[PDB]
DNA sequence: GAGTCGATCGGCGGGATCCTTA
DNA sequence: TTAAGGATCCCGCCGATCGAC
């Protein structure tokens, strides 16, 4: 992170362009500047089936273990996609996903952040099993999955 | 003059705008800011006007909105940004009997009114009173939308979504 | 932070319905 | 006095405390 002094007024105006909780002057910059090559729908739709079905899936102990290899699956099938599913994901006062745990333990507090292994992602972990499934519904939804496949997925975490 | 965090990338983005050497983050931003809200479509005309309208129904985003309230944020967002002047002048004349709609500060509305649920209209000035139900809430986009000449079959439309 | 997960439940926001005011 | 507008209040959704291991 870098730091650039703005004036007072360039300040408020920047402030005003923010549309939802817990994005940085960077989120709200980029979209006020206007500032590859990926598997078919077809294969993430397998590799997401062989996840279920895998062996490593059924080792994972706990729901927070299943949601997290979850979200380490979904990030390498499209990272892009990933990304737009997750960048407009929050909640009323907490934030949900973030590129460093600081902005998750400043919005949110006591969230338990935890790193998405193979991801530059964080991710909140103090939540119901029910919450979790609607991050993941919410996000595989975004990454145009399958409803029959979404819906067989939320019921294994 | 007040400080804020930018990536380490946009960091390299905004410095290589420098058009000369000494000039502040603020000038080149001031620049940046003003000059590429150009590389958007033009809003003057009411062709303009309908055809961004449109958009915004057909739009993700706006698709995205679960709540009325959300719809109602993005179509007073928008309509402001198609006409400034016109936004203002079809502001004033909208209150309740003791309620202040729209006011530049969220303790006016606090203030008039109370249990409001005052919001702040993003990239913009206002801040609008949120506690209506949604009739209302599209009685406020009538008006606003009369006021700035559209024609009348397409406000049915963006109320009918709202 | 650090023992870890996550269900229960207080609490807030959305907005229909009910109430007030002129 | 009925319309027009205010704002109470129920339900659903979110946060995070604290119980269960």
């Amino acid at each position: 992170m870098k730091t650039i002094e703005v004036d007072d007024e360039l300040y408020s105006y920047i402030a005003s362009h923010t549309k939802h909780i817990g994005e940085s002057r960077s989120d709200i910059l980029r979209r006020m500047l206007k500032f590859k090559p990926v598997k078919t729908i077809k294969d993430k739709v397998r590799a997401m089936r062989e996840l279920l079905l895998s062996d490593e899936y059924a080792e994972q102990k706990r729901a927070v273990n299943r949601f997290m290899l979850l979200l380490s699956t979904l990030y390498s099938l499209d990272a892009q996609a990933f990304a737009e599913a997750t960048e407009s994901l929050h909640g009323r006062t907490r934030v949900y996903f973030a590129a460093d745990e600081q902005t998750l333990l400043k919005n949110g507090n006591q969230t338990k952040p935890k790193h998405v292994p193979g991801t530059p992602y964080w991710v909140i972990t103090n939540t119901n099993t029910g919450r979790k499934c609607s991050m993941i519904e919410h996000i595989m939804q975004s990454m145009q999955f399958p409803a029959e496949l979404i819906e067989k997925v939320c019921g294994t975490i």
